[PDB]
């Protein structure tokens, strides 16, 4: 374990047990230095253009953190192809981690040289929290992740957090935290570090579509033996008088039938055309958006609960902010055009759930009587009814994996919006930071601190494994179903390769419900 | 504590001479729509039926 | 409904379907002779007191 | 106590990957018209970001 | 153990056991040259504007010394609350050390060009002094603690002493000593050095607030049966004469009642307000303060034997030179505004000692006849008499914890006026200095010695743990207590926080006696 | 049956107190004429932990 050794190798592959699967993947990483090793307090208020939707109270710290919550991050497209067309789902069970190959370098910067040599006795602080003791950042989709291409060398993050506020002033709940107050294993180059996590129980995950409609759930050839109320006011003529008429439901009135089950909940959404000549000619982005108000606040409901996006034949409507929104390669960061960006759509589960732009129901208003004609009403929003069924929106290659379950009193059916896996105890975070030296101090004793360092930053690689465990699809349909196939026809460019220049890139989201079972 | 859930369903008499004058057998009717259907909730969440 | 002033008088509403609540009660609609006995709860990802 | 707020749960330096709606009427003067405006959420916009 | 290889880890944490605590931290330091590796004599005198009381004689070596003999140099601000806030004493017991991770490096300026490069051979030199056979310079509350803040790399101190002197010059029994004249262990990049003290047995540290006074044992309901003088004097008019009369304590006359107890020791202070139109228009600070003649030095008693500060409603009060005062962040040196300075207070026990600025009692001066009318006398520093009773000077989070008893023969209640403990063997100090290398000596021989050598620095890390232990609380007190809190509003910045720029700091001092305990 | 917290926060947090400057009769004690009494009512949600 010397100057002159490896500390690891290259370990990037996948393999396949007919119900266990492992992945395997490793790149290359670089982490400047921070803040010049400072703790820095950061706010904004309603000074200047700002409104109250927007303030927030935190801290910046030299600290960095590692970020693999995206599937793209394990998965080959192969693998993605080979996963999403035989199975009915998976969850992940256990997973490792190492690095090695440590390297420490600083620069001297003098009169138009910048010269980088080595610095073989400086070193690197590492540890991870596994008592969830530290605000969790993880989950909140942020960029950053494991490049999907393996052959790419990428930027590790800075970490932060915030708390309490009120306006852009703190409060006496207000929390701080010092991440040096923790254990961690300081590393020079020659040595290495790892540890093992394992997941706890969860539900599978739901990738297929159902073959069948609840609506739809009867026998087209029997009729019921139940009725009724069919008809209240005589048909003689102009004389009409009232009375009651019954009838027994069947294939011909099929809307009437008694049935056992409600569609999921509802929360309504916008709906807006991708056609632009059929929207109205005013902004309304903010100002009609669904939003949900809290503590003075009113934070954008986004991507709201899991509903069907659009019924059939109208694949050109899609919820204000309701749906999952993938950038293409290069894109703007601001004010995009649609041509850029990719549109995800989850009409799959349109059999069970609401679709995000329409009503709920009708539901009565008053007591009709003789002198009174009866009134009804149309729902918006319902909460849950015993006897609700749904299902939950659906995960994608470049989305996210899991999110911690917040650690409250009660909840209700914790899966996570962007979907998922939600999880009590997540993988713990892992923090990372060089360790500073200083310039030369001054030859007679001063009290103040130092500020004064020398330049550094260190690279190496990283390697993380998971194990999937499967469930085989057992179905007896007859009919071939749908798979994910690519284009046939000749193109300019491979999808999923690189460009001319060398820039690798993704042409289309990909989802994951593409086989069928029986409701 | 709190009463069970509610899902409101019109009101109709078996004395004959008290109803409206008008056939609202399906345009009254409590429903729920799916996928651009208007199913009838039959026969709906459990709710009492009558009071005193 | 609204936020009460000196010059505003308070207004109300009549709320006609309520969903689950913490702390609710309720019951489930009795069987009967000539009636069904059981049903499949459908096989999805999520659903809430599965009582036909 | 809670030392922290839901709709506060991100990171204060990194922006999300994902786009939400933001324009959808051109503001080149008085000829407006109607397009499609997409950006990322952001520690200026952090109402817009999604949440969990 | 080699180059390419850790020495250690960051440990820096915190544990309870009921009645046990550990303590643990980790800084970085650095340690410059100093004098360049030379001893010198220095001394001042009467020459110029010095006074007899300003005069020293002795040396300053290139050797440093480490010191943690500060309070908020092993506890967290919450731990500081946790501990404060339940228990009714503590001690502590045992401690380790550590240094490890250790670089040294030289530097080379050459117009402008200033070049930092390692120097992977070159060595440090570390010893302790378990005999205690050098001049202690500990807990004289000199600056260069261990930083409050982990995140922030310091300075290490220069090591000095004295010895007896009469004006600038030196005496026969004059002392010198020579600090290579001890074993020590010689350390390149890729060792470490460590060791273990343990303290001896001392008295607890009392850690609570009387819930009763002196004066104010007795019983409110039951008179005493001893009587005491009353009257002397008849009362029939303008034709008095001379008579005995008698009479017993009583609930009413609690003041004249015998007791069995006396008040701690006092040795007055002059008495300042802090509102400014309240005090005399003149400068005596000097020429007023409360000064000790020893070897026809007028020294200042600083802080004066252990008194009350300030009686009831008057907190605007305060003795010249009895108490500890503590500077904010960033305070001037010299001159200093009171806005800038943060002033203790102790009239917790004013229930036992008097105030600081009263007089003891009334003793009487004659002997009183027909003809002659008594006198008596006002006491204004009062020894101690058997039967006496006291409590010493509370401790402060930013404050001292330990000092070493002088070894003398003789000695009465040794505990340390600024508060702490009271050690017949302190910890022992602790020496380090860089070897020194020398430059390119001549070709040819010469006698005399070197004086060029290479501008050399080293740094590295260090850790100190403590165990504390504890004594829980016993009380049945019905009403709740007091306990340390933090203030509720709003406000711009968290205290014990970090500033926008990037600077720790502490609002304010933090006592240590908010239990209650009865007599 | 109790659950000892683990927190790892820096700065103090807020604890329950009483009043400090004088007043005339203790609180949570007895009157004059044999009264107990009780002067405000006791949350209990007073330490603090993250989300």
């Amino acid at each position: 374990d010397g100057v002159g050794s490896s500390s690891g190798n290259w370990h990037c592959d996948s393999t396949w047990l007919g119900d266990r699967v492992i992945t395997t993947s490793t790149r290359t990483w670089a982490l400047p230095t921070y803040n010049n090793h400072l703790y820095k307090q950061i706010s904004n208020g309603t000074s200047g253009g700002a409104t109250n939707d927007n303030t927030y109270f935190g801290y910046s710290t030299p600290w960095g953190y590692f970020d693999f919550n995206r599937f793209h991050c394990h998965f080959s497209p192969r693998d993605w192809q080979r996963l999403i067309n035989n199975n009915w789902g998976f969850r992940p069970k256990r997973l490792s981690f190492k690095l090695f190959n440590i390297q420490v370098k600083e620069v001297t910067q003098n009169e138009g040289t910048k010269t980088i040599a080595n610095n073989l006795t400086s070193t690197i602080q590492v540890f991870t929290d596994s008592e969830y003791q530290l605000p969790y950042v993880l989950g909140s989709a942020h960029q950053g992740c494991l490049p999907p291409f393996p052959a790419d060398v990428f930027m590790i993050p800075q970490y932060g957090y915030l708390t309490l506020n009120n306006g852009s002033q703190a409060v006496g709940r207000s929390s701080f935290y010092c991440l040096e107050y923790f254990p961690s294993q300081m590393l020079r180059t020659g040595n290495n570090f790892q540890f093992t996590y394992t997941f706890e129980d969860v539900p599978f995950h739901s990738s297929y579509a159902h073959s069948q409609s609840l609506d739809r759930l009867m026998n087209p050839l029997i009729d019921q033996y139940l009725y009724y109320l069919s008809r209240t006011q005589t048909t003689g003529g102009t004389a009409n008088t009232q009375t009651l008429g019954f009838s027994q439901g069947g294939p011909n009135t099929m809307a009437n039938q008694a049935k056992n089950w409600l569609p999921g909940p509802c929360y309504r959404q916008q709906r807006v055309s991708t056609t632009t000549g059929q929207n109205n000619n005013s902004n309304f982005a903010w100002t009609a958006g669904t939003k949900y108000h809290l503590n003075g606040r009113n934070s954008l409901a986004n991507p709201g609960i899991a509903m069907a996006t659009h019924k059939d034949d109208e694949e050109r409507f899609f919820p204000s902010n309701g749906i999952l929104i993938f950038g293409k390669q290069n894109a703007a960061r601001d004010n995009a055009d649609y041509s850029d960006v990719m549109l995800t759509s989850e009409e799959e589960i349109k059999t069970t759930n609401p679709v995000a732009t329409e009503e709920y129901g009708i539901v009565a208003d008053n007591l009709q009587q003789q002198n009174t004609a009866p009134q009804i009403g149309t729902v918006n929003s319902q909460g849950a009814l015993p006897g609700m069924v749904w299902q939950n929106r659906d995960v994608y290659l470049q989305g996210p994996i899991w999110a911690k379950i917040p650690h409250t009193d009660g909840n209700f059916h914790p899966s996570p919006l962007m979907g998922g896996f939600g999880l009590k105890h997540p993988p713990p975070q892992i923090l990372i930071k060089n360790t500073p030296v200083p310039a030369d101090p001054p030859t007679t004793f001063n009290q103040s601190k130092l500020n004064s360092f020398i330049t550094q930053y260190s690279t190496g690689q990283v390697s993380v494994e998971i194990e999937w465990e499967l469930q085989k699809e057992n179905s007896k349909r007859w009919n071939p179903e749908i798979q994910y196939t690519s284009n046939y026809y000749k193109s300019t460019s491979v999808d999923f390769a690189v460009n001319t220049e060398g820039v690798y890139s993704e042409p289309r989201p990909i989802g994951t419900r593409y086989l069928t079972r029986n409701l």
